[PDB]
């Protein structure tokens, strides 16, 4: 999370871009369920996290998508 947020700022400078913008979304069932999908935009590419029930989870998946794409 912390480091997730940061390595991506490092990578945003190591590449010349304008800082990662985080977004959040929701899907809410008629009966009980709330699942947040989170997003990270760096470069001009939005990277999308898995759907989960808790924002930390998805905040991180979203980042794990961002770093792992970057790596390759």
């Amino acid at each position: 999370h912390g480091l997730c947020k940061n390595l991506l700022q490092e990578y945003a400078q190591k590449m010349n871009y304008a800082i990662p913008l985080y977004q959040c979304q929701k899907v809410e069932t008629l009966g009980r369920v709330t699942q947040f999908t989170c997003t990270v935009e760096i470069g001009g590419i939005k990277y999308t996290g898995a759907a989960t029930r808790t924002k930390k989870d998805a905040e991180i998946s979203a980042g794990r998508t961002a770093l792992l794409a970057i790596q390759s």
